[PDB]
């Protein structure tokens, strides 16, 4: 079903845009209570049948989710445009804020990308592949609350395989060897990605492989050279990011494997 325009208010506050359209600040009347909503609006009146399609997709894998680490669809609404509303996030995304909070103490990054890691445990329990995990694809609810979020590159996994064979975006620098060479995107290429982020966060929202052209990166990583520690990382967490970024799929770990890790080296 849809959301009803009538009970959907938007604000003029614009919190994110790309190729799609724009990303709103908005309150929509529930049972009895007004919630605060991001709301992905899709440009031009929602002409695109391409942007139609992915907007319905993005929602399709969000209305099979449920996760406290995870961005909530409220719903779709068919009016002006087409429009995909969430709970939002309020501090919003996570590379901006660590730019913006240098402070924030690493036993806090390592709660923040734990949340990140529970999530993506649930996705792949799910066979859900994200194909989007970035530091800027992760929200902060507060400072101790991370929701994973852009869900629109994610797809259910086939009932026989393991990975999704892509047939749009390409961020080359979180992206895995296979997904770059044989287009397979699986939960392992997630974790690879999962390790970009983690060396994100620990370098306070910094770009990875800063001044490289994507065919630069793929050289290096082909070569089994990887990007160092970060200042002040602590060598565990390091570490991990190594694992995560194991260039054979089989012995990647997987985010089960992962999230216990972090686990803990969070509870000492
Ligand atoms: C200062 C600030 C900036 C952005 C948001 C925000 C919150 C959201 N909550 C739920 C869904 N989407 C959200 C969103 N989307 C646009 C950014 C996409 C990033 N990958 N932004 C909040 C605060």
């Amino acid at each position: 079903v849809y959301l009803d325009r009538k009970l959907l208010t938007l604000e003029d506050k614009e919190l994110g845009s790309g190729n799609f359209g724009t990303v709103k600040k908005g309150y929509y009347q529930m049972k009895k209570v007004v919630k605060t909503v991001a709301v992905k609006i899709l440009k031009n009146e929602a002409n695109d049948p391409a942007l139609k399609d992915e907007l319905l997709a993005e929602a399709n894998v969000m209305q099979q989710l449920d996760n406290p680490y995870i961005v909530r669809m409220i719903g779709i609404c068919e009016a002006e445009s087409w429009m995909l509303v969430m709970e939002m996030a309020e501090l919003g995304p996570l590379n901006k804020y660590l730019q913006q909070n240098r402070h924030v103490k690493d036993k806090n990054i390592i709660e923040l990308v734990h949340q990140v890691s529970m999530g993506m445990k649930y996705l792949e329990e799910s066979n859900f592949v994200h194909r989007d995990l970035a530091a800027r694809n992760v929200l902060l609810v507060t400072q101790h609350y991370a929701k994973i979020s852009d869900f629109g590159l994610s797809k259910a996994l086939r009932a026989d395989e393991n990975y999704y064979k892509a047939q749009g975006k390409w961020p080359v620098k979180w992206y895995a060897p296979e997904c770059i060479n044989y287009y397979k995107f699986s939960s392992k290429s997630d974790v690879w990605s999962f390790g970009v982020l983690m060396w994100e966060a620990f370098s306070y929202g910094q770009k990875p492989y800063r001044g490289m052209k994507g065919s630069e990166v793929t050289a290096m990583l082909e070569k089994g050279e990887r990007m160092g520690c970060p200042a002040g990382c602590p060598r565990e967490m390091y570490d991990l990011m190594n694992l995560c970024w194991t260039y054979d799929v089989e012995n990647r770990p997987g985010f089960a494997a992962v999230e216990l890790r972090l686990r803990n080296y969070y509870y000492d």
